[PDB]
């Protein structure tokens, strides 16, 4: 049961970015629960809202429902004011500069407590995903949101090789294994402060590496622990790679007393 | 007009990647020159319009610092462009590969693993950038000049290599003017402009201009007239250089010739 929202509730204020099938906006919303600040993308879909309006965890993108009232069509979803993960990990990051949100995460390096943070939250999204035998396919940090206090959520679901495993690039299989790899990906992405994997080669010569078998570089930051859970979510063989609430775990357990 | 090459001439090795264009393969090719290496493209998908005027311009743009185009194979399928190999390929992941905590995976034994000396980087932008006086010469606009866009040889030569980095009919916003953003306004201005940006690219080694900001807010903060910031690298003599790209005025920018000379005057004595 989808939520349908009036537009005279919906005020739009500001455009945010533009994503694969439309604006994205930041609006106020009145009357969805007083006066908020919420995401409005724009521009069949019903499909897609009906399974927003199923998938809810702390750690997925509050799915507010639609406006049908009129044209365009709008999903409203609660504003991550630091916007997308990847953008925000470089952000922070080496030789990068802040320019918003500085008062409430300090400009600079987010250190190891905060990468950890970051990991597992994104986990615990995948082990709610696992557990309803759902499997994203894209799992990346430009697909996961950022809102006040450093809390962040699994933002989008819908060609990224570069973080698919082998099984998944020669033969399209994807499971919640094959989400696991790419969580692996996003570990390396969150400890690299956003680069992308195989940044030193073309689409074609990261798809030979991968399939042969090479590991993405242990970052500069990583502990070996770290780089040890990647490894885990790196198999070649999908049945070999750890379990995500194994991953969590982990996580978890690393993020008090790094 | 255009040198026809035949096909059994031209033995594909191994492919490099794939662009918008189609695949891009190493190869052997034969009776060409006094057998060698070269890049051959290939055309996926007519577009055979946009292969024969492309070709013509690729014949016509002979200079030092413009990847050798030797001409296209019409026989058998599909559609090749040859080109000659530079073998440590687009300029951006060079950069991105030579970045403080990156990790070299070849060619080490021909640019050393990690950060370039400043004269290094300087005679990297003066490459390009002669290749851009090249093109404003013949009052040429190149339209999407960036790091991609420029290829990188054997003992570090740079050469405007090609004619997410982009927003939907598709425009290089990050590394466009105002002018161009909002009324379509190509020059050898809005060139100059983007040459600004490719100086942060190399001083940044590949960052992506505006990497903290959506496609939306970087139009916003180019339109309201906002400056990338100083890379960390950055001599103050070279971020001026960069500002002199990125005047609000077309008019007030410098000329690439005057980029160029300065450029090749600080890669002959160093800053800092
Ligand atoms: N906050 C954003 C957002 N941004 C607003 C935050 N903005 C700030 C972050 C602080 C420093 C820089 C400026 C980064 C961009 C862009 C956003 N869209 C983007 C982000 C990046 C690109 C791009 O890579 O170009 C495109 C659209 C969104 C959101 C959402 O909150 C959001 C919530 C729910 C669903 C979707 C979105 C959302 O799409
Ligand atoms: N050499 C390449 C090249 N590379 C070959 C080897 N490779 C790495 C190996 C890893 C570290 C050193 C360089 C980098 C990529 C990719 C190349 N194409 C790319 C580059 C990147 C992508 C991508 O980002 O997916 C796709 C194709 C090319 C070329 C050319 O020499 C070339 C010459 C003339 C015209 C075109 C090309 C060319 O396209």
């Amino acid at each position: 049961s989808v939520h349908h929202i009036k537009r005279r509730d919906i005020v739009l204020k500001w455009e945010l970015g533009e994503g694969a099938f439309g604006k994205v906006f930041l609006a106020e919303c009145h009357n969805l629960l007083d006066k908020m600040l919420v995401a409005v993308k724009a521009l069949d879909f019903q499909r897609e809202a009906e399974l927003l309006t199923m998938l809810q965890h702390q750690h997925i993108v509050r799915f507010f429902g639609v406006c049908t009232e009129g044209r365009p069509l709008l999903m409203v979803f609660e504003y991550m004011r630091h916007g997308d993960l990847n953008r925000f990990l470089r952000s922070h990051g080496p030789d990068a500069k802040l320019l918003a949100g500085g008062e409430d995460v300090a400009p600079g390096p987010l250190g190891l407590g905060q990468l950890l943070a970051v990991a597992s939250q994104v986990a615990a999204g995948m082990v709610y995903l696992a557990g309803l035998h759902f499997v994203h396919r894209d799992l990346a940090t430009r697909n996961c949101l950022v809102g006040q206090g450093l809390v962040v959520k699994i933002g989008d679901f819908g060609l990224p090789i570069r973080w698919m495993p082998p099984e998944s690039i020669l033969y399209r299989k994807f499971t919640t294994e094959s989400d696991v790899w790419s969580f692996g990906v996003v570990l390396w992405e969150i400890f690299t402060y956003g680069k992308q994997p195989w940044y030193q080669l073309s689409n074609t010569e990261a798809i030979d590496c991968i399939t042969q078998g090479r590991e993405l570089e242990r970052p500069r930051a990583c502990p070996p622990e770290v780089y040890a859970i990647m490894r885990g979510c790196w198999q070649r063989e999908p049945q070999q790679r750890h379990s995500i609430k194994d991953v969590h775990a982990r996580l978890q357990a690393l993020a008090q007393a790094p």
